[PDB]
C-alpha cells in the first residue's frame, strides 16, 4: 500500500490520458486500496474535473502527483505524440487547476475540500 486517502496521483484510464486524481475511499467498500479479481492491488480514486468521477485503478496506472510540469515526464515512459483534443484537454486543465491549488493544501485540507458527496438514486 504505496496510496492513502487523500494523496494526489496521476491515473491513466481508459482512453483518457494521465489524469490529476485524488486517492479516495470507495463510498460502497470503505475502503481506498483492494485487491481485484486478477489478484493485483488497485486504489479508489477522484478524478479532479468539471465532471466529478471515481474509479478503481490498478497500481501500474497510479503515480505520486509531484506538478502539473511531471505531466512530460509520464509521456516519456522522430519523437511521436498523440495530439490533444480540444474538449479533453479544457476538461484536463481544470483539473490540472483544481490539482495545483489541492497541491498547496495539506493532506487533512485536500480531505475536507475534495471529498465526494455520494447520492444514492
Ligand atoms: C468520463 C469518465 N466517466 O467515468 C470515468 C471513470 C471517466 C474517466 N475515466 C478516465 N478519466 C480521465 C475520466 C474523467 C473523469 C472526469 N472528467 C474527465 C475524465
Amino acid at each position: 500500500v504505496k496510496f492513502q486517502v487523500g494523496d494526489l496521483v496521476w491515473s491513466k484510464v481508459g482512453t483518457y490520458p494521465w489524469w490529476p486524481c485524488m486517492v479516495s475511499s470507495d463510498p460502497q467498500l470503505e475502503v481506498h486500496t483492494k485487491i481485484n479479481t486478477r489478484g493485483a492491488r488497485e486504489y479508489h480514486v477522484q478524478f479532479f474535473s468539471n465532471q466529478p468521477e471515481r474509479a478503481w485503478v490498478h497500481e501500474k496506472r497510479v503515480r505520486e502527483y509531484k506538478g502539473h510540469k511531471q505531466y512530460e515526464e509520464l509521456l516519456a515512459e522522430q519523437k511521436i505524440r498523440k495530439p490533444r483534443p480540444q474538449r479533453e484537454r479544457a476538461q484536463w486543465d481544470i483539473g490540472i487547476a483544481h490539482a495545483e491549488k489541492a497541491l498547496k493544501m495539506t493532506r487533512e485540507e485536500r480531505i475536507e475540500q475534495y471529498t465526494f458527496i455520494y447520492i444514492d438514486k
